[PDB]
């Protein structure tokens, strides 16, 4: 039932990073998105910070934000 | 629990599910043509979904449009 | 008490599939609807997605969507 | 628990419900004559609901009308 | 839990209870008169209800009216 | 726990408890008499409410009127 | 839990707790004189409230007058 | 849990708790002067809350004035 | 839980914290100068505040304003 | 859990935060340069939260602004 | 649980965790340079969060600016 971030990337190689839950912080993953894909990935046991890099249209519970390459 | 609805603008758009815990990958492809509509939860076994292709998608945060 | 969706066929042999929850992922029913009938369909602890095919009108608490044959 | 309001616009009108879990089949149908009202749960034993017959229906998304 | 509002336009009118559970059959009809307004939960017994008669319904999905 | 308004218009408005359980019957009945309010809740022993006399009623659902 | 104002609009208004459970009794009969508010809950005790006299009330359902 | 804002209008304004349980009686009286706010909720000692004297006060329901 | 705001709008403001339980009296006395916001909870030892001096409050049901003797 | 967005308005705002408990005291002093944002939760060990000097604060009853 | 989303509007802006507890320390500063974007969680390590530098800011209460140095 957590949140989640609508991420659709605006050219290719957009990079969508989890951050480590926990004490510690360290990317775990990095999921590479292609122009026009669109991911929706939820925080979850494992991933409490996303970092997005790349041109990207965002949709958070908080609105629209657009990350820039 | 959250879901995504997913229509098919084309033929073989790809849902795509990837696997909740400490690793991740996909586990599942669900192709859709044209016209069909998928509704997919996040679930014990997804927490993060994918969509290749052109698709007319909506989810809590409003609609968004994938292209393929 | 989880969500669910309204569809009504919009012609005959429209198919209500249900997809399985769990790490198995394959279709465990198939429901005919003929035209102008409507099917209110749960997710449920054995459908954590559902897939229509045929000319349908659908509700989700995201709006409406139409299906195309 | 969600609820359907359902009113019959012609005699003969069924209501049916599925039966929840990994068997998806009929376990009753409800007959509802012209201007009778049902209002229905979904339920441990009812994960979907299936109306056949001209009827007037309202859920939490709204009216949506089946045609026989 | 949820209710429906029921208010009787003619005599007569059965608000009916259906079982809850694997099996489906009506346990109670209630029976008013017109003007009389019943206010019904669904409970541990009572998981779908059938108005039989003119009445004016109100759920939390909004009016219709039973003829 | 929801609740219901009752104001009795006339003398001898009638607020009528119905037991819950597998048994249905009257347990209580409240006498109004003209310009009384009763704010009655759903509970553990009343889970249907039934009104009879002239009375302006509020739910949750908006305003209804029951006549005598 | 919820709760209900009653503002006494004239000396000698009464608030009246009805008893929770299988028996329905008064148990408490609280008096406003003019002017007074009394902001009173549903509770393990009380499950349903009554009121004599003229009052302005506010409930969660909006507003509604109890008249002497 | 709720609450309940009380700005006394004047002099010597009484906020009282009324106990929760089977016995209802005062409890704590607090003195508010001229000006003075208090922000009260309902607790496990406290089930309805009396105003006396001149206030505006403040509810989920909305504003009511108490008069002396 | 719920909170209040209150800002000082002179000297010498007093936001009290009322003890809960069946005992009722002032367990704490927070000082506020002129401009200084105090952002504080209803909690397991705090179930009334009260607010002597001028000062500008917010909570849930909207604002109000105490004013000094 | 609620939180507030606190932003400096000029060097040395201080966000105090005031120790939950039977006693209260400060734990921890934040300061902020001007044009720092300082998004802090009501947590286990801290129950108020106090502003010293000029900042811009949102809470989820509105702005308000702490002046030095 | 709550979540911030922070847009870097200059390179080197710090996103900086204070740790849950007692103590109260930074236990983490996540750097994000120009056009990126960090959408973070409270947590059970994390329950304040600073930024610094020149950022466009969402949470549930709005919109809000840091500035930089
Ligand atoms: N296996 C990851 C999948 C994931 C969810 N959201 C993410 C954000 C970024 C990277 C991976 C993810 C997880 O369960 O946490
Ligand atoms: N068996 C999968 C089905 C599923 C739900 N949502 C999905 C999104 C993409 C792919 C598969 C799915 C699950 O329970 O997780
Ligand atoms: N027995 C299935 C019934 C069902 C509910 N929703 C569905 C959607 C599609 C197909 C079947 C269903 C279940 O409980 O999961
Ligand atoms: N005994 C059935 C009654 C029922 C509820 N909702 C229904 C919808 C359709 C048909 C029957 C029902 C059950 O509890 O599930
Ligand atoms: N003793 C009754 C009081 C009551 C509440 N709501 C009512 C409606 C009608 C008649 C009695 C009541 C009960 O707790 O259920
Ligand atoms: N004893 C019944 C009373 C009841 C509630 N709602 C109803 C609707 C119709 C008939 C009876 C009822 C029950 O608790 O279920
Ligand atoms: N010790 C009292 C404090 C209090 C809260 N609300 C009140 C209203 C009126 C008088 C006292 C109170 C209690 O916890 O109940
Ligand atoms: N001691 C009573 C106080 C009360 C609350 N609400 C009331 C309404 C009317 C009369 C008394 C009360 C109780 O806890 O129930
Ligand atoms: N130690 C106090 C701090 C506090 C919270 N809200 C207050 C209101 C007034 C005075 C003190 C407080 C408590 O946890 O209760
Ligand atoms: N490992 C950190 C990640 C994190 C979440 N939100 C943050 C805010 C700032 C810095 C780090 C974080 C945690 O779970 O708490
Ligand atoms: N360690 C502190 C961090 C903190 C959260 N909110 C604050 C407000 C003010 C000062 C410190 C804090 C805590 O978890 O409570």
């Amino acid at each position: 039932n957590s949140d989640f971030v609508v991420i659709k990337a605006l050219e290719d190689g957009v990079n969508v990073i989890g951050l480590t839950r926990g004490a510690d912080t360290r990317f775990h993953h990095s999921e590479k998105l292609d122009k026009g894909e669109v991911l929706i990935a939820q925080f979850t046991e494992h991933t409490s910070a996303i970092k997005v890099r790349g041109k990207a249209y965002i949709q958070t519970r908080h609105g629209v934000i657009e990350s820039e390459g």
